[PDB]
């Protein structure tokens, strides 16, 4: 979970233009303004319906969120785009507060960023990197509400399959809105078609103003099949009494590659 509200160390770098970020890069989320550290780069196909879907390779990052700006599925663990990263420099030998931080990074003033992969991390990257080939990135805009979805395959355990999903919601306008209802359609490979219509997202009814323009949450979906496609609508309410359905662009839930 995270809304956008306020921030508060370091020196600010220039966002990179023709280069990927390095393991150990400290950054603030350019939207949620948390303190984070880069773990490794990851190339995802991005299906952005707002070029008007011939998906283009785009550099994403697995990342550790500082536990002071927060409370497979590890708590401080998150994915951010290249654009999400405002890079910066500290000289704290502990710049990010998180249980995984020391396990993954050795401090060492030799190099920049000044934190190196503990080989605990290289094993982790090698373990995770395959499964992430199952994570495409979907984004579509309706009525100045931009939706981003990434599915992540959790594993399996009759035979049941688990995905988590990041959804981000962004008000691009100044007009105030609030998420009120979700209406999921989940269509399995079995030909089962589940549906879900309810108040809010994970307990929340987020208000999106240019004072708090963005919300990101994580939830999970279960099938009794190797694969399926999922899509739906969020219903938003305006102060003027009106309401509109923001499309969640279709994404896919996968287990095998070929
Ligand atoms: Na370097």
């Amino acid at each position: 979970s995270m809304l956008s509200s306020r921030n508060r160390v370091g020196v600010f770098e220039v966002p990179k233009q023709n280069g990927k970020y390095e393991t150990g890069q400290l950054f603030l989320h350019s939207i949620f303004g948390y303190r984070g550290v880069v773990l490794f780069p990851w190339q995802a196909r991005l299906y952005d319906r707002d070029v008007a879907v011939k998906g283009k390779t785009h550099t994403y990052y697995q990342v550790l969120i500082d536990a002071r700006d927060c409370p497979y599925a590890i708590p401080g663990l998150d994915y951010v785009s290249h654009e999400d990263i405002l890079p910066y420099t500290s000289t704290d030998q502990v710049p990010i507060q998180h249980e995984l931080f020391e396990r993954f990074l050795l401090y060492d003033q030799t190099k920049a960023p000044p934190f190196v992969a503990r080989e605990t991390l290289r094993a982790w990257q090698e373990k995770n990197h395959p499964w992430l080939e199952l994570s495409d990135v979907h984004r579509e805009t309706t009525e100045n509400i931009r939706v981003t979805v990434i599915p992540f395959y959790m594993g399996m355990r009759s035979h049941v399959y688990w995905w988590r999903y990041c959804i981000r919601l962004e008000n691009l306008d100044s007009d105030v809105v609030q998420l009120r209802e979700r209406h999921w359609r989940i269509f399995s490979l079995s030909g089962t078609l589940e549906t879900v219509r309810g108040r809010g997202v994970v307990g929340r009814e987020p208000v999106l103003s240019k004072e708090q323009p963005a919300f990101q949450y994580s939830s999970h979906v279960s099938l009794q099949a190797s694969s399926g496609h999922m899509w739906g609508t969020f219903r938003f309410e305006r102060p003027d009494g009106s309401h509109f359905d923001v499309r969640i662009p279709p994404f896919s839930l996968e287990s095998n590659k070929d």
